[PDB]
């Protein structure tokens, strides 16, 4: 039946949550709010806008005026890209090359509109993804927790939810996909409690992209 496998990006693709959870604690706390690695980590799968609005009705018990929001996203981006950039998450393309190889369409359905990991896309997977076949920041008006992404990613597939299954690492997009109808397996790559994945609606959990990788061909879809 399986038709697609739909890669959230940050956290499954690129070994990128260190730099993203480290810039948001860090330009958060330049602006004199708080947020831990670890509440940034939380966050994973919101767009950069939806996650400055949500800290400050938290924190301020106000929104965020779309001011702040540009300056602060600007901020984190570019902390984001003063770092090293992000290497691969190990696992990710030993199993797009086994999905590949087995007649399914990778897509990427990602919160991300960063720009330097995007395009960067091709060169760290080559011959796996298509921008036609993905979801970006830059083409949803919700992001995840709400499910807008992976329905959006269904639409551009031509697939029905029963013929997808969606690879996450953060509980927010967990939620999302599982939202959206799919099958959605959780990776926990982070510093999290899987328990937090499964209580978001993952179908499976994996403790990493490699194990998922080496148990692919026993899963049955
Ligand atoms: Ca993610
Ligand atoms: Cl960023």
């Amino acid at each position: 039946k399986l038709k697609a496998v739909l890669f959230d990006m940050d956290g499954v693709l690129f070994n990128s949550m260190p730099y993203h959870s480290e810039a948001w604690h860090q330009v958060m706390k330049t602006h004199g709010l708080d947020l831990s690695r670890e509440e940034a980590y939380m966050h994973n799968g919101r767009t950069g806008a939806s996650t400055i609005n949500i800290v400050f009705q938290r924190e301020l018990g106000k929104e965020a005026t779309q001011e702040e929001i540009e300056s602060i996203y600007h901020e984190k981006s570019i902390l984001f890209n003063s770092y090293p950039e992000a290497e691969r998450m190990p696992g990710a393309w030993e199993l797009l090359q086994k999905v590949k190889s087995e007649g399914l369409t990778p897509m990427v359905v990602t919160g991300s509109g960063q720009l330097s990991l995007l395009e960067r896309l091709e060169h760290n997977f080559p011959g796996m993804f298509h921008k036609e076949l993905m979801v970006t920041a830059f083409d949803v008006k919700y992001g995840k927790p709400n499910p807008e992404p992976y329905l959006m990613a269904l639409k551009k597939g031509g697939l029905k939810a029963d013929e997808a299954v969606v690879i996450e690492n953060a509980p927010l997009g967990v939620e999302a996909g599982h939202k959206a109808g799919i099958f959605t397996i959780a990776v926990n790559t982070g510093p999290l409690d899987g328990q937090v994945l499964l209580d978001a609606g993952a179908d499976l959990l994996f403790p990493s992209m490699q194990t998922l990788c080496d148990s692919w061909d026993t899963i049955m879809l």
